């Protein structure tokens, strides 16, 4: 599913993302925009550490597969990785909320640091009535 921008801004608002952990709605929109272009089915393989990023927020398999040995130290999600590719984003959001509490917060995603941080994020929500 590829979300239209306001449709996603309103869905994220309804799910409790606005201000979650002090993270603004415009920041969550900016992230999803750069990470997946608002596509739920987006997947990205990391050759570097033999891991896969799933869905709208490009959440790492560490959180849904949970590497079977030498597990880093993450706030794993209570779902299988496939749950991160479905049309209804609720599972995905619940999982992103887990992720965000990890020691890197939103700085965990590089795309956010490069494309969103200190940048005008307003644009992503303008005229969505959120």
């Amino acid at each position: 599913k590829v979300f239209e921008r306001c449709e996603l801004a309103r869905t994220l608002k309804r799910l409790g993302m606005d201000g979650y952990r002090g993270i603004s709605l415009a920041n969550w929109m900016c992230l999803a925009k750069w990470e997946s272009g608002y596509n739920t089915r987006a997947t990205n393989y990391n050759a570097g550490d033999r891991s896969t990023d799933y869905g709208i927020f490009q959440i790492n398999s560490r959180y849904c597969a949970n590497d079977g040995k030498t597990p880093g130290a993450v706030n794993a999600c209570h779902l299988s990785c496939s749950a991160l590719l479905q049309d209804n984003i609720a599972d995905a959001v619940a999982c992103a909320k887990r992720v965000v509490r990890d020691p890197q917060g939103i700085r965990a995603w590089v795309a956010w640091r490069n494309r969103c941080q200190n940048r005008d994020v307003r644009q992503y929500v303008q005229g969505c009535g959120v």
